[PDB]
Formats: structure tokens, sequence, C-alpha cells
């Protein structure tokens, strides 16, 4: 048995050849990262936003139907993680900076500019575009991908590699062939630039948060490579329920600190009214497309809802990896629903309390948008409080937290995935892969520069377009897999044997 | 026998409410408007947010497996037949807000319009209506009705308030101070919805007699024979007990709204009322979140009034009314499934209330579009007199109105009064004549101090006291929620197959 | 064994018709034009509230308990392959609706908006034809055709309209008056709604050839020389009923309209058609209350015209198309589940409309944007003409066109005349072949009357005629509804079981 090589060579080489060409061709590297933008966008926007949506019909389909019923493993099996452990290392597996970079800058941004179909200066608008990025869609699709691993690899008994899933599709030979590996290096891939394109995030805010606390005056990409050393020796010390509960109680005291000392009852009375212009606006926002607003959307959605679309998708593989892990022996009802609505609720009181307080300050006439820098907005948002200059320290520690329960998450699935599905993997390819992670972030950081966001956004959109196709094939090869099963193949051969009234038709 | 320590507190409050209103009704109004002020400002998102949540959790609870749950022994058969189950449903659950408000709401929204909406939009008008007497109060009927029948029949504990929440507190902790609290809290709830609903008969059937010439002055002593009659009646119905008088005036209720609602369809304009009718439910159904979410943030900020004016007033209102008429859903719902219950107190209630609004509120648009308008000097209770008048024949209709108007209120003043004493007599089901005419008294008298008082208004104040005086109960039904999820996943049937789990899971680690 | 009592009065008013419209072209039109009027007047209501209605109805029969009965002897297995079953369900539900407003209905709606809406708005054009070509529709045709399938296959009674009322009207009541009038209605329905297609089919043909350049100049005699090829053909093709003709003839349909749609999807502006797709599903899933809840009185009460000219048009004419599809339908669902006949009836066909409007509408209105319109003089005939020969290599897909309207008509017309002839003789599934022929010539005969009458539009007369002739059928819809419960709550599985719970509700004591 040959070891899996053959997933590693392509994703190493690939991966050197995309630093090199982000360090000595910026100019080249930034003209070809725009030119794959636009044409994946102009051809692909209709393919991200319509099965944005079929997963989540899709996933909605599967618990209320007789699958729901089933359970990962054996008949009538119990789990072996208690419910509170489970959810909190869901959330914290599968969030990173997201929260922080984007809980002030786009509620804000939206009430300021406004949304195509809709009018400037519109609060329930905002709200609920922003619930719309961040609640259901994001989470069904890693509810998809956990729900297939967990019963390939459970109730089946396959090995815990993301082309066991596509078995009935394509077969053991097919999932051992040449589609096996190319759906195994994708996923590597699509793991390593989402985190890159997060870490690459989270670093530009900390410097902002540095900058702004006037330790240093201005931020220099030195300190850029200094965090991520640290955070390298920091994991490889290291090789979690802990940093996840830790994660958990820094998110809590931040968000009651703002709550508590911002304007509570705006907050309060935002909560119903962003939910409720969610569900009213649901499929409008759904069926947006580049063909909205006399078609002039395009570039609206390539920055905000396609970026999101394909970031959530990079993020996917190994999320989905992870929840399939800690989500032995539960129902297929209660893993979809645990996953799609604990995150959602959480995400929806983190925008309620940050996009509220942010635009009470604007109607106020109090502004913390200052130049628009959105790197700044949370820190302008904290100074505008009281004891902001404590909390700016306890939103460094949240952020670091956030990437290095993920990253640990990222860097042990990409060891599993290189392994043929190991439990525990090489340390010196884990190690590789953390690097490969923090030199993508960092090449694509200095590349972009003053386009540094942008940059980052065009990149993964372009890593993640092809994993998309794979989400949408697991679906199928979901669907086979839950209707092949041993409860109800006696059924539908009894079914298949009671064909012969076709042929006794044709007689 | 009867508690006397439920009973004292409640008289104790319901007195020095009386005492306060009479001897000083302008420290009494002053109170009010600045009670609900704070009220309305640090809890509209909580009444606005739980009235949705409610009716998501019944309609989850109606899908969910626990819809087939008979409400009596497994082996269990309906004591009451359908029609009349619910007819008397119908008749306990609606006083005087179909005739109030039935032609003053969608009127008042077609022509001054609703928070982010612009006026003269008929749709608009029809869905709010909908929206504030459709699904979100009989939601919380069904859930707290729901609840105490689990309680009672199911479990076989006693028929009160406290006792559905054993759950959560223990029967030591519903025999302590917190079920003592929880029943006060029901009763006083009781008192100050069904006074509230007094005050406006009384003021309705004031107007109407000013209207038909019976009585040239609607003086004050005017008001209080009203009350005085409005009360005889509904304390010697639960009283003389010569026969079904429940049953018997639930089928003249129905009988009679049938009637005024036939006769203003076939005289008004029939084919826009059925015009209407398809206009309302869609434009309900787009617009039901988008109203959920309406809350004092929209309209960029300035929809507070609003809501304190219609929809907290309704909310609160509504609450107020949930214990009394959750005990007399689950009196007359033994043997029924939760999911029959569930969707026979949600659907036929608001097919009902649809029709209704649909039938007056379109007349009075049509009216108002084609230039007879009926709005006269803007008195809530002399629109639908003054729409009456307007059509050939309705001279002799407002006589039916009164009656109407009355025995809406008697029927429903009468299942709350013997509610009052079975909560006063530790859930003794045939409660005791003294205590039952004492709460009608009291109610009476809460009632004719709410309208005495702010004579000037008369209106304002009610809503104020009413939504004061609901807001401990909101709590209640929250409450009420959680225990009747716990004691619906500890049932028998799921108990027995649900104990392996928790005996294999620590073999299992 | 032909009746001779469903026969005549059907026949009477076919040539009566016939007679007035040849022999008169001033009064049947004025007659058409009053009468629909009065119809839309009258029951715009009745149409729009039940065509929501229906949706409603089928989807909780699908998801009820309901759902898994088979539609055949218990433990029966579906006697046709999927794919053919779901062919021969589409090819025979829809004619010359989609070669006809595939192009016309979304560019029209784009340009002119529609009540409520500002106009140029892509969703909402998107959405309005989604809304007339998805749902309600099909969810007509499963209701139809779940009645008829549950009254044979599962209760053995006899293939016919009138059988399903059995349960509310007892066989008494099928063999009486009451069954000579529905099937007479049915039969009736079936030849106006049929006629309609035939007509607007050839004017299409017709419009067609003057595009080509064929002939110089169309003139009466084209269109006769059509009709009359158009009959021949769907009178050839029902004879033989030995030769499978049907099923090649559905798989043929569904082959042309493929090549069609992929050659407009290649050569068009396919990212745009792309885009527009999950746009128009959105949209649809948005606006779907707002519209099913637009009625005579939306929009300052000037959608009248609107209404009348699309969406009560449409109800109509798939009212009208009910009788003859759901029979089919119900023949070619033999032993499969009602939740599996209704979920394929359902969604199959509005997934293909959904692609083929994205498909046509959107090249049509992607021309608008861009400043080649394909409007020119607005005749509804020759948009789709224009549009093909906006393209690229556009000139034999006029001729593919013109087959695939011929194959359309077809293969509806074959099954409709083979059901008037099952109607006429007692369910017989193998009529007479004179019948069939007889039909098939009264179809013809009654499109010709239509299409002469009011020459200058000829499309105008179509709609009332067919709105007219459709409106006695929709109150046999609805109380197919109710008659379908009834025959489904009163199943034997079901009746072994419920008559304990009868039995111990009467001692309830
Ligand atoms: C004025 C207001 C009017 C409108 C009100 C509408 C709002 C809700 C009203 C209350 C409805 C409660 C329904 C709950 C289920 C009850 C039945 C049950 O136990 O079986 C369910 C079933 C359990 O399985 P089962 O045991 O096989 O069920 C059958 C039983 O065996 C038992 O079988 P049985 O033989 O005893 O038969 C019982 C019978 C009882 O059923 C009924 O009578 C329920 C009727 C519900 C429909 C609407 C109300 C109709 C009222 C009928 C009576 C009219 C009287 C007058 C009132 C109206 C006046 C105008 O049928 C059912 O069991 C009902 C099945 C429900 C199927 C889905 C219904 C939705 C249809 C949607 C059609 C439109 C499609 C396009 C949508 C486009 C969207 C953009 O579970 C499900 O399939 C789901 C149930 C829940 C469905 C509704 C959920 C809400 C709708 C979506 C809301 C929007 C948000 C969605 C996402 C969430 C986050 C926002
Ligand atoms: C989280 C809040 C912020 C929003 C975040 C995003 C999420 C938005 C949606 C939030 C609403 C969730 C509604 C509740 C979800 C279901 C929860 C659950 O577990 O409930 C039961 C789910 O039950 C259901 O059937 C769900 C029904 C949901 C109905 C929709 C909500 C009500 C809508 C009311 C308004 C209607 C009118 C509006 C029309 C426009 C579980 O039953 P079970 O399947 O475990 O029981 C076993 C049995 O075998 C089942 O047959
Ligand atoms: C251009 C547009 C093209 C696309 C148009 C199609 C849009 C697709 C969604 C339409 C919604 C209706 C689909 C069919 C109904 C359906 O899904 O059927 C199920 C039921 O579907 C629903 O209940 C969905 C209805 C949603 C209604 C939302 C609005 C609510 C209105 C007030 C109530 C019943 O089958 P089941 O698989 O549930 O089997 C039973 C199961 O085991 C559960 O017991
Ligand atoms: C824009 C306007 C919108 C208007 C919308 C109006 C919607 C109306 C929808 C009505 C749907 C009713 O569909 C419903 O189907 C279920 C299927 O089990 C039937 O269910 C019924 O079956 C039998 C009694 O007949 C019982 O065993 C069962 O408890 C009962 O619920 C109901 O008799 C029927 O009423
Ligand atoms: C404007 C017209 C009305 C539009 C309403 C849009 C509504 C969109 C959002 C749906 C959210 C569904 O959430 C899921 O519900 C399931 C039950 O259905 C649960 O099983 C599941 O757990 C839970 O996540
Ligand atoms: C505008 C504001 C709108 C807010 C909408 C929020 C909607 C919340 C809906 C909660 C529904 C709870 O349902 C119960 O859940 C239990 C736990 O899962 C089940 O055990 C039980 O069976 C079931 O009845
Ligand atoms: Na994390
Ligand atoms: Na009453
Ligand atoms: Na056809």
């Amino acid at each position: 048995a040959s070891l899996n090589w053959s997933v590693i060579v392509p994703a190493l080489v690939i991966v050197l050849a995309t630093v090199v060409w982000g360090i000595g061709f910026k100019d080249s590297f930034t003209n070809f990262a725009s030119s794959a933008l636009s044409a994946v966008v102009d051809n692909l926007g209709w393919a991200f936003i319509l099965f944005g949506t079929v997963f989540v019909f899709f996933i909605v389909v599967i618990a209320a139907s007789k699958f729901g019923t089933i359970r990962l493993g054996r008949i009538d099996e119990a789990p072996e993680f208690r419910t509170v452990s489970w959810i909190s290392m869901m959330f914290a597996a599968g969030m990173g900076i997201g929260l922080m970079f984007y809980g002030t800058t786009e509620p804000l941004t939206f009430y300021r500019n406004g949304v195509p179909g809709h009018d400037e200066h519109n609060v329930g608008v905002a709200m609920s575009t922003t619930m719309f990025h961040w609640t259901l869609h994001p989470w069904a699709i890693y509810a998809i991908v956990g729900l297939a691993i967990a019963y390939s690899t459970f109730r089946v008994g396959r090995k815990q590699l993301l082309s066991s899933a596509f078995v009935p599709l394509i077969g053991e030979k097919g999932a051992e062939g040449w589609l096996g590996k190319l759906i195994d290096i994708l996923a590597i891939i699509a793991t390593v630039f989402g985190t890159a394109c997060s870490l690459g995030l989270g670093a530009l805010q900390i410097g902002a948060g540095l900058s702004a606390a006037n330790i240093i005056e201005d931020p220099s990409d030195w300190t850029i490579v200094g965090i991520v050393s640290v955070l390298t020796l920091a994991f490889i010390f290291s090789a979690i329920q802990y940093l996840s509960n830790a994660n958990m109680v820094l998110a809590a005291l931040l968000a009651i600190f703002v709550f508590v000392v911002g304007p509570t009852v705006s907050i309060l009375n935002l909560l119903p009214g962003s939910i409720g212009n969610y569900l009213s606006n649901f499929f409008q926002m759904a069926g947006r497309t580049a063909m909205s607003a006399d078609g002039t959307a395009g570039e609206w959605l390539g920055s905000w809802t396609i970026f999101y679309w394909a970031w959530w998708i990079s993020w996917s593989p190994f999320v989905g990896m992870f929840l399939a892990r800690i989500s032995r022996g539960r129902s297929i009802r209660e893993f979809i629903l645990g996953v799609l609505l604990v995150p959602a609720g959480v995400s929806t009181v983190w925008f309620s309390i940050f996009g509220g307080t942010a635009i009470v300050f604007e109607q106020n006439g109090e502004s913390i948008w200052g130049d628009g820098a959105a790197e700044e907005q949370l820190f302008g948002l904290l100074h505008a409080l009281p004891g902001g200059q404590i909390m700016g320290i306890i939103a460094m520690i949240l952020l670091g937290t956030f990437f290095i329960t993920s990253a640990d998450s990222a860097s042990t699935v990409m060891g599993t995935m290189s392994q043929h599905g190991q439990l525990e993997a090489n340390k010196w390819v884990t190690a590789a892969w953390g690097v490969a992670t923090a030199a993508i972030g960092l090449t694509l950081l200095l590349s972009g520069g003053d386009n540094a966001l942008s940059n980052l956004q065009n990149v993964t959109i372009v890593a993640a377009t092809p994993f998309l196709f794979v989400v949408i094939g697991l679906m199928f090869a979901l669907v086979k897999d839950l209707s092949n099963d041993v409860i109800y193949l006696e059924y539908r051969e009894q079914q298949r044997f009671n064909a012969r009234l076709a042929r006794e038709r044709r007689v």
C-alpha cells in the first residue's frame, strides 16, 4: 500500500508556485487575480447563488424526511460527547475572524450605502442582509459536508476521507482512482487558501488595533511576520476543548460589555426586528443575481455575497471533517439542527449588539466610519465607549484565539487527509501545512498592500470555485448513500421485484 | 376550602387600585401614563419577540411527535361535540373586541396609515388587522390552555396555573411562595383584563344608546346602570344554575354574530367584501414576518407611540385574558389530541376573525372610498352604529348589536369569574357562589374606576392599566412554554424508551 | 353502449355555439364581451381564492398520512417507467402555451409592468410568469387526477368524473341528474378549452408562415387548411390506439422542445439566462402570496382589466383543461403513492416551465435592454419567430418551431378526444372510433368559429369564451376537493380504527 504522496506533491508545488508568483510578480499577480475574479464572478455567480440556497433547502428536506431518524453509527448507539461540549466545539471550530472583522463594518456599511434593490438608511435591510450572510447558508454548507463524512465513516465504516463519501457515485476503484486523489487535492487547496484568507484578515485587524492602542505608530509588515512567528511557535508547542471554552467565555465577556454599556434598549429592539426582516427578505436576497437593479449588482455581489459563499466553501472540508469527528452517535435531525441553529443564534446576537451600536451612533450624529478603514471600525466603536482601552486587549486576545482554535483544526484535518484518513498523522507534515498556510497568507497580504482586502477576496473566490462542484456532487452522493440503507434495502428490493408490472403492461 | 392566602393579596391590590382611581383621578392618571411609557420603552421588545415565538412554538408542538398525545388517558374519547366545543371556545375567548374594533381598526389604518407604509393602502390595512386578530393571540391561548390541560388530565395534577410549573419548581415550589405568586398574578391579570373589556363594552353601549335616541345624555349614571345590568347578568348566569346558561349563551352569541355579519354582507358591497377576502389573506401571509419584526426602531425609530396604542396594547390585553381563557379551554378539551386542540384553537377563530374584519372593515373602507365616510368625530365607539345607520334597515340592527355586545361580555366574563373561583379554591371545579360574586363585583368595580378616571379620554387609561397589569404575566407564559416542553418530553411512553439511553450512556464510556 | 343522454346536451351546446359564431359575428362578440365582464366582476374572487386553496390543499394531502396510500391494489407497483410516465404527464398536460407565451408574457411584463409594481423590473416579470405557469395550474391537474385515480383504482368505481362524487351524492345521485350534469360540464369544458389551444396554435403557425415568407399574405383559407391538417392528425392518431403512437409522439415532443430550448440557450445570452434562473425562483417564492392576493380591487382598483387578460384567463384555461388531463393522469398513474403522484405532477412540470420561461423570456428581456427589441408591431403570435430570426441560424428553427407546435397540439388533442370518448361510453377505456372522430371535429369547428369571429383581434374572443365556458367547472373542482377528502378519510385501512374512536365518543360519560 503506497503512501498518499500523490495528494501531497501537487498541493505543495501549486502553493509554492503561488508564493513565488505573488512575491516576484506582484503587479502581474494582482492583474491575474483581478482577471480571474472577473471571469469567475461573471461565469459562476449564478452557480454560487443558486446552490447557496439549494444547500439550505436540501438540509431542511433531509432532516424533515425519513432519513432524519437515522443515527450516525450502529442502531440505538449512544454518543460520546456532552451536548454543551458538542456545540461549544461546533461554533469555535467553524468560526475565525469573520465575526470580529465584519461585526461592525458590515451592518454599518449597509446602513450607510444601502444594497441593490433598496434605498440607503434602512436598518431592517442592513440587519437582514447581515443575518443572511452569516446565519443559515454558511452553516448549511458545513452541515452538508459534515453529515456526508459522518455517514460515510461511522454507519458504513469507510475511511475518514472526502473521496470516501463519493463511493456510491464513482465506486471504490473511483475512490482510489485519479478522481479521489483530485478531490483530496482540491480539498487541501481550498483549506489552505481559506485559512490563509482568515489569517491575513486577522493579522490586518490586529495590526490596526495595535496602531489604535498607541503601542505602534504605523503597522509594519515586520509586525505581521512577528505575529505569525509567535503563532507558529505557539501551535508547535501545543502539538481543543479548553481553548474552545476560553473563546466562548471571552466572546461572551466582550459582547456583554458592549451590550450593557451601549444602547441596551436599542439592541434589544433590533433583535426581533433583525430576525423578522431576515425571514421577510430571505428569498428576495437569495434570488439576487447580477441581473438585479437593471444589471448593476455584479460588483456588489462579487465584493460581499460571492466572496462569503466562496469563503465558507473554502473552510467546508476541514470544518466538515471536524464536525463528523465530534458527532458520533447523534441522530441526523440533531446534527443538522444543532449545527444550523445554535451558531445562527450566536451570530444573530453578535451582529445585533455590534451592528446596532454602530447604527445607533451613526443615527445620533457620532460617527465611527472615519476614513472608512474596515479594520479600525471595531476599535473606533470601543474607544467611543468607556473602558474601550482595556477591552481592546480582550479583543486582541479573542482574535488570536479565534484563529488558533481553527488553525489547530485546519492543520490536524490536513494531516488526516494525507494519511488515508488516519486519526493521527505525521507531525512534520502538520508543521509543513501550518507553515504553508502562514506563507500563503503573508504573500497575499504583502502583494496586495493597499488592496490587500480585495486581493484576499479575489484569491479565495478563485481557489474555492472548484470545491463548489465537489460540494454539489456530494449532495447526490449523500442522497444515494442514505437511500441505500439496510433499513429500507429489503423494501426497495420488494418494489423492484414488483417491477414486472411494466413487462405485464407491455404484454 | 378557599385559600385565604391568594385571595387577600388580590383583593388588597384591587381595593388599593379602586381607592387610588376614585380618590385621586389625576395622580392615578399620571402614574398610569408614566408606567405605560416606562413599560413600553423597556419591554416592547419582549412583547414583540415573544408574540412571534409563541406562534412558532405552538406550530412546532403541533407538527412534532407530541401532537398525538391525547389530553386524557390513551384510550380516551372527547366529551363534547366538535361544533359545540368550537362554539364555546370562540365564545369564551372573544369578548367585545370584534364589535369595538371591527370597523375602527381597518378604517383607521386606511385613513391614517401604518409605520413604514403609505396611507390609503387597503392591503396593508387588512393585513395588519388580521395580524392583530388572527394567529398571535390564539397562539397565546393555545399555549396556556395546552399547558393546563396536560397538567390536569394526562398527569392528573391540580387544576391551577402553579401546578403546570411542577416540572421546573417541583411540588414544594408549587405550594411555596412561587405558587402563590403565580396564582396571584393570574388572578390580577384576569381581573384587569376583564375590567378593560367591561369598560370598552360600557362605552360602546352608551354610544349606541345615544345613536338610537333611547337616552339623550350619556351621563355617568347611565354608565353605572349599564355596568350594573352587565354584572347582574353574568352573576345570575353562574349562580341560579337554572340550566346550561353557558352553552345556550354561546349558541346565542354565534347566532346573533352570524345574523349581523350576514346583514352587513348582503346589504353592503358584497362583491368588494369578497374581493377583500383573498386580498386580505394574501397580504397577511406576505407581510406576516415584516409586521412581526416591527418595533420601536422601525420607521427610523418613530413607531413607539403607534405600537403602544395598537400592537403592545393588544399583546398585553390577550396575555391578560390568557389565564381564564386557557383554564376554560382546558376544561372543555378532555380527550382531544394535542394537535386537534392546537389546530381547532388556532384556525377556527382566525378564520372567523378574518371573515368578520373582511365584512366590516371592507364596508367601512368602501364607504370611505366612495365618499360616504362614517368617521364623524373619530369616536371609536360611534363607528359601528354610524356604519349600521348608513345601510337600509340598519335602524333596527342597533338593538341587535347591543344585545350582541352584551352577550359577548356576559359569556366571557362568566367564564372568567368561574375560573377565578376555581383558582381561589385550590382548583375546585365547582367554585363557591360567594367567591364568584365577589370576583364579579371586583371586576365591575375596577372597570368603573378605570372608565371614570380621565373621563376626557377614558380609553388611554384602560390601555395603560392593562399593559401595566399584564407585564408580569408575559414571563409566566414564557415559563409555561418551558414547563410544557419538559412535561411533554417526560411522558411515560417516551420515558419507557428514553430511559435506556441514559442508562447505557455511562456504560458506553 | 353509447350514453346518448350526456352526448345530446353537449352536442346542442356545441352546434348552437358554432351557428351563433358563424352566422352572427357581431351578436356573438357582444355576448362574449358582456359575459366576460359579468363573470370577471362577480367571480374573480372565486377564481383567485380557490387558485391558492388548491395549492395548499394538494400540498397538505401529499404531506398528511394519506400520502402513503397507493393508487392501486394494496402492495401494487407502478406500471409505467418513471421517465416515460413523467414525459406523458407533461406532453399531455400542456400544448401550445409555452410556444405562445414563452416570449410574449415576460417581455410584456418587463415593458408595461404589472399592477402594484413599476415597469422595467426583471424580477417582477419573471416572478409573475412563473406564478402563472408553475404551481397553481399543475395543482388543479393534481387534484382532479388524484380524485379520479382514487375513485377508479382504489375503489374499483367507474372511470368517470361523476363517480368521484359518489361520496357526496351516492350511487343513485351518480346516475341521477347531477351525474349527467357533471359529465356534460366536463365534456363542454374539455371542448371549449381544447378549441382555445387549437385557435392559438393555428394563429401562431399562420404568423410563422408569414414570417418565413412562404405565403405572400395570410388568409382565412390558410387558417382553415392548418386547422384541417391539425384535425386529420389527432383523428388519424387516435384511430389506431395499438401502435403506441402516443408514447412515441410524447417522446418526440420532449425531444424537439429540448432541441429548441438548447439552441436558444447556446446561441442567446447564456450567462444572462443562467443569472435569471435563480433570480426567477427567488422572486417567485418572495412574491408568491403577494400575487396570490392580487384581485380586482388592488392598485387603486384598476387591476380588473389586467387580471381578466392574464390571471383569470389562465385560471379558466387550466380549469377547462382539467377534466381530460386529470382523467389521463389517472390513467397512467396506477400503483403509485399519493405523495409520489402529487410531487411528480407538481414539481417536474413546474421545473420544466421555469427553465423554458427563463431561456425565452430572458433572451427577449436582454434584447429589449440592449435595444434589439423584438416587439415589432406587438402581435403576440410572431414574437417567437422574430426572436429566432434575431439569432444566427434561426431559419431552420422556424420550421422546428412549427413542427413543435404541431406535435404539441396533437399529443394533447389525442388524449382529449379519447377521454371524451370514455366519458360518452360510460367510462369504457376503448371508445368507439366514430365518437372520437366526432369530438375532434367538434373541437376543430369551435376553434374555427372562435378564430373567424372578431377577426381584427381574434384573441380576446378566445379568452372571453374560455372564461365563460370554464366558469361552471370551477365549482366542480371545488366540490371535488370535499369529495376527495371524504373518500380518503373513509378508507379501508382507517375505517377499522376510527370506528373505535367514534363509538368511544358517544359513551363519553
Ligand atoms: C388566517 C391565517 C391563515 C393561514 C395560516 C397559516 C399559518 C400556519 C397555520 C397553522 C398550521 C399548522 C400546521 C402544523 C402541522 C399540523 C399537521 C401535522 O401534525 O402534521 C405535520 C407533519 C407531520 O407529519 P405527519 O404525522 O405525516 O402529518 C400528518 C399527521 O399524520 C396528521 O394527519 P391528519 O390526517 O390528522 O391531517 C391533519 C391535517 C391538518 O392540516 C391543516 O389543516 C393545516 C393547514 C395548514 C396550511 C395553512 C392553513 C390552512 C387551514 C385549513 C382550515 C381552514 C379554516 C379557516 C382558517 C383560514 C381562514 C382564512 O394535515 C396535516 O397534518 C397538515 C400537514 C402540513 C403540511 C404543510 C402545510 C403548508 C402548506 C403550504 C402550501 C403553500 C406552498 C407554497 C409556499 C410558498 C412560500 C413562499 O409535518 C410536516 O410536514 C410539517 C408540519 C408543519 C407545516 C407548517 C409549517 C409552517 C409553514 C412555514 C412558515 C414559514 C416559515 C418556514 C420556516 C421556519 C422559519 C421561518
Ligand atoms: C435562531 C433564531 C434566529 C434565526 C436564525 C436562523 C434560523 C431561522 C429559523 C428559526 C425558526 C426555527 C423554528 C423551529 C425549528 C424546529 C425546531 C425543532 O426541533 O422542532 C421540531 C421540528 O418540527 C417541525 O416540524 C418544524 C416545524 C416548523 C414550522 C415553521 C415555523 C412556524 C412558522 C409560523 C408562521 C407561519 C406563517 C408564515 C407564512 C409566511 C423538532 O421535532 P422532531 O422532528 O425532533 O420530532 C420527531 C418527530 O419524528 C417529527 O415528526
Ligand atoms: C391567497 C388566499 C390564500 C387562502 C388559503 C386557504 C388555505 C386552505 C387550505 C385547506 C387545506 C385543508 O386540507 C386538509 O387536508 C387534510 C389531509 O389530511 C384533511 O385532514 C382531515 O382528515 C380527516 C377528516 O377529514 C381527519 O382524520 C383529520 O384529522 C383531518 O385533519 C382536511 O380535511 C383538509 O381540510
Ligand atoms: C415571504 C414569505 C415567507 C418566507 C419564509 C422564509 C423562511 C426562510 C428560512 C427558513 C428557515 C428554516 O429553518 C429550519 O426549519 C426546519 C423546519 O421547517 C427545521 O427542521 C430546521 O432545524 C430549521 O433550521
Ligand atoms: C420576530 C421574531 C421571531 C423569532 C422566532 C424564533 C422561533 C423559535 C422557535 C422555538 C420552537 C421550539 O419548539 C420546541 O423545541 C423543543 C427543543 O428543540 C422541542 O423539543 C419541542 O418539540 C418543540 O416544540
Ligand atoms: Na475558531
Ligand atoms: Na365572549
Ligand atoms: Na400536449
